[PDB]
């Protein structure tokens, strides 16, 4: 099973075989309306993350999801999102790739 770490601290996050095919693929290469770029995975669960902030729908990039502002929990590199239905209650989490190290249960 391949596991997903906060690449700053070594917190565990996720894992692989979570990974969440929205809009067709866990990946999105997205920018926000400040013009910062992220290479966002999704993942249907995780742990290890403090939300912070209150849910906004602004510029969601999976229409139909508001956001909240995910960090480690442990460290507070800011790792992504979580993201819930605005209009039915699933939820996942958009993952910045590039912040998580990825690598072996050991
Ligand atoms: O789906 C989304 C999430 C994303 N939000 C965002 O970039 O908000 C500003 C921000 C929050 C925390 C760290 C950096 C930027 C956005 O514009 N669309
Ligand atoms: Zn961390």
């Amino acid at each position: 099973a391949s596991i997903f770490r906060c690449r700053q601290c070594g917190q565990t996050i996720s894992r692989r075989d979570w990974l969440l095919p929205m809009g067709g693929d866990h990946e999105h290469v997205v920018f926000n309306p400040a013009g910062m770029i992220f290479r966002v995975w999704c993942f249907s669960l995780a742990q290890g993350l403090r939300l912070i902030g209150a849910p906004s729908g602004e510029f969601s990039w999976f229409k139909g999801y508001d956001w909240t502002i995910a960090l480690c929990g442990q460290c507070g590199s800011h790792l992504g999102w979580h993201y819930e239905g605005g209009s039915q209650p699933q939820t996942f989490f958009g993952l910045i790739k590039d912040r998580l190290a990825e690598g072996p249960a050991d």
